């Protein structure tokens, strides 16, 4: 039986290890954290994330999904809140079978870690890599109290995250080629209790927005009515604008307080811990890391944030993660070595994780900020509509298909172009020669 080392049991590393063990290779799963499956007294905070197609049928493929979407709400549609105008409903798409998946992600992972075992992994907790001797083939771990642990490995998975220790180990051996794009913005995780969300009629079965061009929010509905509210906000107010809004600006709870009744004030209300959730909760920072190599040989590979950190303006790190573990585990179980599946995996899926990171970034302008853009989605619209299987809406084919990301980018592009050049030099739709459109659309976009 072949045999893999694994890094990592957060959502990527617990699903390669489910795949690997199934397919009966034998599996050891390093994870530095606690295992959460051991109940403790510690009051635990609940992070939502938004699952996708890719991450559903990742899910479905290991035999995870049916238990996975029994713990998960309904996102029919996006509700973009403004002051002064009642909230607006977007659906995602045609019916309900377009939507996106709210999970806790803690709730995720405890099922990923029974079925990775279930398959027959070993899961050791309370260990994180240190080092690795790649020329000797042993690896160094710790506890919390720094007690060390060598092990010796055959196959290296690095499914460690975006502070990825096998990543780090990996760049003393080869130069991985490494490019760090930070982002100004700064995180902040709030909560709205299943009172005040009741209280107020907040959608719990839809993806909600308060837009506000360099800031926002977003919040993700929870199974109990709860939702996770995300601020999205500078970290320091640039040169050219001292007086715009950071988290520098917020000395304390009770800044953020006055800060969301001036500019969330149909937000703040239902923000009951403000004050105290503002203070405790640290601050998290956002960054896209590109990387040229993604593996040493056939020693190591890594998969998920460990390979390509991205900023979370798209809600596909864990869907990306997640295919990545699919198709891991796929090369791996049917190539001719493990050096040969290392270069195959990186070779096919480097095109597609660099595709995701730009559609991400892109994706904050679509959402927190329009006179000729509005005009745009209703040509689109007639062109989904005389064209479903050619015009598909780029975050559609990010979110709901399978096409490869690189595809649903390039196609995207295709679209984004012919609308704008349809709608330049016109009022309204009824100047446009829409079969005029449609003959660019099926000249330019083979269906699907
Ligand atoms: C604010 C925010 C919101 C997001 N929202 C979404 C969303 O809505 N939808 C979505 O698709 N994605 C979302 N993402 C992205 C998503 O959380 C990640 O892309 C995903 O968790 C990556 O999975 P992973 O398995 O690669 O890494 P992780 O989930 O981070 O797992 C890494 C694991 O490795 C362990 N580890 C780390 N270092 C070591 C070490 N040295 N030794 C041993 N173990 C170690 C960690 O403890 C952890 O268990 C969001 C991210 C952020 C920051
Ligand atoms: O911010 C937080 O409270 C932690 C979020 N989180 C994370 O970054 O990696 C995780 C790994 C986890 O379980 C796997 C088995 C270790 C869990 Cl349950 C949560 C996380
Ligand atoms: O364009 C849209 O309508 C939403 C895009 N999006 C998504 O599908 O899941 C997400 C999760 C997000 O962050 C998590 C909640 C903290 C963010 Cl910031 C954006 C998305
Ligand atoms: O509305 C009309 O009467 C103009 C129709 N029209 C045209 O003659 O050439 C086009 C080319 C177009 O896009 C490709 C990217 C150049 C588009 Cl979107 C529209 C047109
Ligand atoms: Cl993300």
């Amino acid at each position: 039986a072949r045999q893999v080392t694994i890094i990592g049991a957060g959502l990527a590393g617990t699903l390669v290890a489910r795949l690997l063990a199934r397919n009966g290779w034998q599996v050891n799963l390093f994870e530095r954290r606690p295992d959460p499956r051991i109940e403790t007294g510690a009051r635990g905070r609940s992070i939502n994330l938004a699952l996708a197609e890719r991450g559903a049928h990742a899910l479905r493929l290991a035999g995870l999904e049916r238990e996975v979407l029994a713990e998960a709400v309904m996102m029919r549609g996006r509700m973009v809140h403004v002051p002064g105008t009642p909230p607006n409903l977007q659906p995602y798409g045609r019916d309900d079978s377009e939507v996106i998946w709210s999970i806790n992600r803690d709730r995720l992972n405890r099922i990923l870690l029974d079925g990775a075992e279930a398959a027959g992994a070993s899961i050791h907790f309370n260990l994180g890599l240190d080092s690795v001797d790649f020329a000797r083939q042993r690896l160094t771990l710790s506890n919390v109290s720094g007690e060390r642990l060598e092990k010796r490995f055959h196959l290296l998975i690095g499914a460690d995250g975006c502070n990825s220790a096998v990543r780090q180990a990996m760049a003393s051996v080869v130069d991985l080629g490494e490019h760090l794009e930070t982002q100004p913005h700064g995180y902040k995780e709030l909560q709205i209790t299943p009172e005040a969300s009741a209280q107020f009629n907040l959608e719990p079965n839809a993806l909600h927005i308060w837009p506000h061009g360099d800031y926002m929010c977003i919040a993700l509905p929870n199974l109990d009515r709860s939702f996770t509210v995300t601020l999205f906000l500078h970290h320091q107010s640039p040169a050219a604008q001292p007086a715009s809004p950071s988290f520098a600006q917020l000395v304390d709870g009770h800044a953020a307080r006055r800060f969301f009744q001036r500019q969330f004030p149909d937000l703040s209300p239902m923000l009951d811990s403000l004050e105290q959730d503002f203070e405790h909760h640290p601050t998290g920072k956002l960054a896209t890391l590109r990387l040229t190599t993604w593996h040493v040989g056939g020693q190591a590979v890594l998969l998920g944030d460990a390979a390509h950190p991205m900023v979370p303006f798209h809600g596909q790190g864990m869907n990306c993660a997640l295919e990545d573990a699919v198709a891991l585990a796929e090369h791996l179980q049917s190539a001719a070595d493990n050096a040969s599946a290392l270069a195959a995996f990186t070779a096919q899926r480097q095109p597609d994780a660099l595709a995701i990171q730009a559609m991400a970034l892109e994706n904050y302008v679509e959402m927190s900020s329009s006179p000729t853009y509005l005009l745009e989605r209703e040509l689109g619209q007639i062109m989904a509509q005389r064209q479903p299987t050619r015009f598909i809406p780029r975050y559609s084919m990010v979110t709901f298909s399978r096409l490869p990301y690189a595809q649903a980018m390039a196609r995207g592009q295709i679209q984004e172009q012919l609308l704008k050049f349809a709608v330049a030099n016109h009022s309204d739709l009824t100047s446009i020669n829409l079969d005029a459109v449609e003959h660019e659309v099926t000249r330019c976009l083979p269906p699907l």
